């Protein structure tokens, strides 16, 4: 019998699914299909990490490995939700969370002892992305499908207007970045290798002591110089200072070392160098740790009096006579772009600015232009080149623009989401070398000194192969052009490159426009068709994937959340991600306080029609093929009578929009006639909701305006979150009717 594994992750999409897993159980029984959730959220992957300090009740399967186990079976089917890449700070909070809710689980060591050591090593694997890279174990085919598009024609989101005298930029570095130093090679037999280091002592440091490679295999060595970061950082700093642009900073804090975000923590120590100066002693002899935010500073400062005390903050301040305005989170709380290295995500945070008209909020609570630092060049030189295309062409226009479908490269942990365990912190001047272990054959080599980044990049043959496949296959069905994102002076995206040309041959492309140009190039084509009303697919990295799918979307449909996300498993299972963006923690929110989610869980939806109908193909489950079809339509009429979600409290938010969803299915799975004893199941639902619909409506909008109590964040508790996310009893009871 099918099952459907759906997944309970953290924050909006959890709650949302609070409020939907019943709908959908009430509407997949009818058809044979199992619906199993299977809970990947943090506290859980925490719980799962330490069963030896939980009693016998409080234990939790390894979740996360079982769904692993999972991808490598034909007839598996995964809704996938977003999940958190927990930063220090966010595991350190949930910790607390579990704690507090009586858990009893260790703290998190910042600094170990020997014990202490290993438990921060567990804890590291609830650390960062940690579900994705399992998960995904196929392809990335993400597109807007026609009806989402369509919908954003007739009903465009907000779209800040953008000035030609927009100072808005993207600083990158020009030279000591991954970009800069990189080498690649294609391997022609399998190998295994050694990460070394030959420091300058003449001692020999191995880093990484195996690493398998195989035949086919596209390995890269790149590193980021510490000290051309720090100069950057500081040149950058004194440039917006000078011209008196607002500082912002936008990284992937979880791509790079989760427990030591080197990157960040420089960029907050030289900001605020002049109070570091003055502090060092009493911040190291407090344990104090800005790779962490500067939250981590503000907590052990805490424990001082208020004398020794106001005066840091008084010299932090102080900072800011010499430094730039700086980017805020939150300008109401206080909250700045260095709080934590998790609260600015550049995939999100770079999208939303150019959405803006480029610009991000300042301390004041105004929009402003800012320099946007993106310190690795090797993927934000593309932010430069549309954000110089708004400031020529202005805003985009979403009845008017184009769309940007990704077929992204991400199968086997491909790229740098696979070099979690192939990272260091060089720990003195050398030689930084891929050896192999039996030859002693150096692959590859850097000159690498104390504090760089050292890592080593991973993508398989097959995925390659199925990458290639899977976007001449979407070029043929869509019958749009395919470009290839990929640089040729840079030597990753050059044997890649090889790759593309090599396999390009095993297809009929026959009548198809395939095309390779660079990062830069491709952007700026792309959106030259776009402001024309012209498709074109990005075939490109993992990385671009996430940044594409989280930019171009944003433009078209207001938000990523909108958009397919199928993952077509190696095995032959299927996973289907809900929409390309996160668990949006700022709509916790005004759910918490002012009881409106203004989730949208239309990606929920589409990922389950899909789900359904690619179950019923591969089994022929003809009701599983109905539930598609008929959710589809669903969907369909959801968009056509506006009835998603609203941002405004009071107005139609997820719950409402769900319910409309149920709705619409209903009448869809009454009308359709391929299935009469299904038609009669959903003919009573049908009229039911159909009937009461003021009713529930008024019911879902009566407890809007008030905070409410969902018992917990990272841990809330099942029924009170269940008693605030299906509170009309008309509507529970009309599902409970079956
Ligand atoms: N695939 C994944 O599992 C995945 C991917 C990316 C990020 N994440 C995780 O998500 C967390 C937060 O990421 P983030 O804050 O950088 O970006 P984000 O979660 O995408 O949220 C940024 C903004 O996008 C809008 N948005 C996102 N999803 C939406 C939806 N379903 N309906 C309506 N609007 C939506 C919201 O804007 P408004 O405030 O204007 O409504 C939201 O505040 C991070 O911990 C990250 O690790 C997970």
């Amino acid at each position: 019998q099918p099952t459907i594994i759906y997944t309970l992750t953290d924050e909006a999409p959890l709650l949302a699914t609070y409020a939907f897993l019943p709908i959908v159980r009430a509407f997949a029984e009818p058809a044979g299909i199992k619906i199993e959730a299977s809970d990947i959220s943090v506290a859980a992957r925490i719980l799962a990490e330490f069963p030896d300090y939980l009693t016998e009740e409080q234990r939790v399967p390894d979740n996360l490995a079982e769904l692993g186990r999972l991808t490598q079976l034909p007839d598996t089917n995964i809704i996938k939700l977003p999940n958190i890449s927990a930063s220090v700070p966010q595991l350190v909070a949930a910790i607390k969370e579990l704690q507090d809710k009586g858990y009893a689980v260790p703290d998190y060591p910042a600094d170990p002892t020997d014990q202490e050591k290993a438990i921060k090593e567990r804890y590291a694997r609830c650390l960062g992305s940690a579900v994705n890279p399992v998960l995904r174990q196929g392809n990335s085919d993400r597109r807007a499908p026609k009806a989402v598009k369509e919908y954003a024609r007739k009903h465009p989101h907000s779209m800040g207007e953008w000035s030609m005298a927009s100072r808005t930029h993207v600083a990158h570095m020009r030279h000591g970045d991954f970009y800069a130093g990189e080498k690649s090679m294609t391997l022609d037999r399998a190998r295994n290798v050694r990460m070394e280091l030959l420091a300058k002592s003449g001692k020999t440091i191995v880093l990484k002591p195996e690493v398998p490679l195989d035949d086919g295999d596209v390995i890269d060595s790149m590193f980021m110089s510490k000290k051309a970061l720090c100069d950057f950082y500081e040149e950058q700093m004194q440039d917006a200072f000078e011209t008196g642009v607002m500082f912002s900073l936008h990284v992937k804090a979880t791509m790079m070392k989760v427990s030591h975000p080197i990157v960040f923590g420089h960029a907050v120590r030289i900001f605020y160098k002049d109070a570091f100066a003055k502090h060092q002693e009493l911040f190291d002899d407090l344990g104090v740790n800005v790779n962490n935010g500067l939250s981590d500073l503000y907590s052990k400062i805490e424990s001082l009096p208020a004398s020794q005390r106001d005066e840091i903050i008084e010299d932090l301040h102080r900072c800011h006579e010499h430094r730039p305005e700086l980017a805020m989170v939150d300008s109401a709380r206080g909250i700045s772009n260095f709080h934590s290295p998790s609260d600015v995500i550049v995939d999100a945070s770079m999208p939303a600015m150019i959405r803006a008209g480029g610009k991000m909020y300042g301390a004041d609570g105004k929009l402003k232009d800012t320099k946007a630092v993106n310190p690795e060049s090797t993927f934000s030189r593309i932010y430069q080149e549309i954000i110089n295309f708004c400031k020529t062409n202005g805003q985009f226009d979403p009845t008017t623009m184009g769309t940007v479908p990704n077929v992204g490269l991400m199968a086997q942990q491909a790229e740098e989401y696979g070099s979690h365990d192939k990272t260091f912190e060089i720990p003195e001047d050398g030689v930084a070398n891929i050896v192999d272990v039996a030859t002693g054959e150096v692959l590859l080599t850097e000159n690498v000194e104390a504090g760089d980044i050292w890592r080593m990049c991973i993508v398989k043959d097959a995925p390659i192969r199925d990458w290639v496949k899977l976007a001449v296959t979407r070029a043929r069905i869509s019958g749009m052009p395919v470009l290839f994102w990929l640089d040729p002076y840079r030597p990753h995206e050059n044997e890649l490159i090889k790759k593309v040309k090599t396999y390009l041959k095993d297809h009929d492309t026959e009548g198809l426009d395939i095309q390779i140009m660079s990062q830069v190039r491709s952007m700026r084509y792309t959106c030259e068709r776009l402001v024309r009303g012209l498709d074109t697919i990005a075939a490109t990295g993992n990385i671009l994937r996430d940044y594409l799918t989280d930019l171009f979307p944003i433009l078209e449909l207001g938000t990523s959340a909108k958009m397919l996300s199928v993952v077509p498993l190696m095995a032959g299972g299927g996973m289907y991600e809900t929409g390309a963006g996160g668990s949006a923690p700022k709509h916790v929110k005004q759910l918490v306080e002012e009881n409106h989610l203004r989730w949208d869980s239309l990606g929920e939806f589409l990922a389950l029609g899909a789900g359904f109908e690619d179950i019923g193909i591969k089994t022929g489950n003809e009701r599983a093929k109905l539930l598609g079809k008929t959710l589809d339509a669903a969907i369909g009429k959801l968009l056509d009578n506006d009835k998603s979600p609203s941002r405004k409290t009071g107005e139609l938010d997820n719950r409402g929009s769900q319910f409309y969803l149920a709705m619409y299915w209903a009448q869809e799975l009454a009308a359709q006639t391929d299935d009469q004893q299904l038609a009669e199941h959903f003919a009573s639902l049908a009229d039911v909701l159909t009937k009461n619909e003021d009713v529930i409506v008024r019911e879902l909008t009566e407890v809007q305006g008030e905070p409410v109590d969902i018992g917990g964040y990272y841990a809330p508790d099942s029924d009170m979150t269940t008693a605030v996310m299906r509170p009309s009893k008309t509507f529970n009871a009309a599902l409970e009717a079956v």
